[PDB]
């Protein structure tokens, strides 16, 4: 699809981390519907294969461990070799958890440090090309995400790369009166759908969002 | 396609005769909306009809007169159906007054939006280049209050805040461009994109938001 | 009532012949599901009784389905007060030998049970198609047996503008009205239907979730065929 | 959260639930309060079903062509969750698949008919050999419905048109697909699940022997 030039991502290579279910999957599917060549990531090969299956001719799945440089490097080389340089990066990977030191580093590595590494690694080629999109999906330690987006955006704005945050509210995931209590904080009176997170990411990924950078776009039913 | 498709939507865009307003009206039309753009005069209205063709028309509106608002809404409702998308586009006395139109127009289209449990209101603050900031802050304050009040009935209310956009209004250009990290002025079409996204079925869970379209200027 | 599933909040539903039985059951459930409901009866006192059971969820109006002026005046009043009709349920009819009735009596029977469907449908379609969103549901078991043909034709013509047109075809349903034994022998399920079971079907077809169902006859008849 | 279309207390067996329509069906029955058991051919496929169902059900390995596997799957469901209330059969190659529908159906029917309450829903395939397969399923539905109607069990077919799936996802073969659909779009798996769910509900008790088409006016 993308029968028109409006919001058309044909020719774009999109790397979406954590794409096996929920928001990540919804993101990967829509970027594909819009004509992107999509590479979604999972921690395992079988998870990667399941991503390949739902992407078909519109992309594929790859195993990535966002906390390991070697894996990042090997995943980028394989993407570049087969599809061309990454144009759109969606940092969606994360795990939602007293803990031990090692367990907390692991939580920071996965949810924040990975964002830094992946972003830095795709920026090389984006900035040489003077064209790129980085979108950080962050509503635990994901609160540092907005600060990082604003700093990186200010630094790379002049070379045609945008960096934005999409911040979900309560979204219906795979996971009785705790739902009632959840819904009481949302002025709209319903949970979001993963597809609504994807829409926002897809809009920001488009050629038409070229003058939006440093922005936090909240998708939360007014929760604000 | 079904993506960002406004077919069957009735969109009232105020101040649609040139620049951002025009760019907004055109794109909502390209996306399948039935578009009514407004100007202060009948000849301005006629020029809007000319560029909209079969995809809508122009109407004279004086945003500061209740009778004109009421008569414009009745004519739209009669011919096209109830307004689904309203785009409020276009010195203290000048801020107070324009602000006041936003309230009146909004209140008037909200009746039907809330009965239908479906609506979009988008407030376009003014283009960069004290008074500027005062006006933007007035619009943003109204958006956030009205959004909270109507959110549960399926209506969204958002602000799109332009930066420095290439218009008639806007060497001092060098100095303008120095405040924009992206190193260029925006195009009116980039404002229209943002408004159109927020107008879509797909932006149903975004409300109370200020979406900045300014090249990192913030 | 409390979720986004089968939720008709913000929809305006016109249900003809809503004073009792199936019509009433349909009107009530659309209301329970959040619709703004306008039910019709032939008389004002019948209209009032519909207002009484709808309360804040809608009202009753007198409609004569065989008179264009009455249709036009009923649609204008709905549009003015509630907004454009989103869901139209054609349920009106009289159930009464063709060879012993007079010409004028039979035209009246055709006008009421078939011709009204055409006129009402055409009249609400203007706005549904401008909006690219609508539901038309024709409740008819063998109004007349011409209903299914008319549903299929109108569905094919309006499908692309986001309107669906379907028939719900009841079997033997317990109305206000041995011979019951003989009735029940033709129903594989071995019981009469409840009007509420007709309303369920109409409501499902009325919902955002039935957007890809059009041109269908949904039979609610305990296995008859 | 209301009594309308509420499947709380119902046990639903959905075959082929790992992706697309099957998965969409399993998820919605779960959202509606059903205890859902979805099946896949492999254990890893079963595990992936368990993962997305969580506390609302689980996955089990089933080989629909083997009576011992059917029997062992039903016993494990009955033991843990109670008797199967709703069965969704979600699939020459037509003869065999047809045969699985008969076996599964016959096996769950024992308890449905003792209980005088049950739902069987047969999902024909998504839009020559197509029509031969649909016709086989529809012919079985109508026969079995007539036979079990009096004991409070319904048996219906949901017949999808062109639905957006893995299978149907070139640029101009889609154009040609869409030209046969008066609605001018493909269906979503979720729209198939809606129809199945409606037919699975207490409120569809007086619908049986029906083919409900979900195809945008295609026929």
């Amino acid at each position: 699809n993308a029968m028109s030039q409006f919001m058309n991502l044909e020719g774009k290579v999109a790397l979406v981390t954590g794409a096996s279910r929920g928001i990540g999957k919804a993101i990967a599917e829509l970027l594909a519907e819009r004509g992107a060549k999509v590479i979604g990531t999972a921690t395992s090969e079988s998870g990667a294969q399941a991503i390949s299956d739902y992407l078909g001719d519109n992309g594929k799945g790859m195993a990535l461990n966002v906390t390991n440089p070697e894996s990042i490097e090997a995943v980028l080389k394989a993407i570049t070799d087969e599809f061309g340089g990454v144009d759109i990066l969606v940092n969606n990977a994360g795990i939602t958890r007293r803990m031990k030191e090692e367990e907390w580093s692991d939580i920071m590595e996965t949810n924040l440090t990975s964002i830094f590494r992946l972003s830095k690694a795709v920026l090389r080629g984006m900035m040489k090309k003077r064209q790129g999109r980085i979108i950080n999906v962050a509503s635990a330690a994901k609160a540092g995400v907005i600060g990082f987006t604003k700093s990186m955006a200010r630094e790379v704005a002049s070379r045609g790369v945008t960096v934005n945050t999409v911040a979900p509210g309560f979204i219906e995931t795979d996971m009785d009166e705790q739902r009632t209590a959840t819904l009481a904080q949302v002025p709209a009176g319903r949970l979001g759908d993963p597809r609504e997170i994807a829409s926002a990411v897809a809009f920001l990924a488009s050629p038409e969002a070229a003058y939006i950078t440093g922005e936090t776009l909240h998708v939360n039913g007014g929760m604000y």
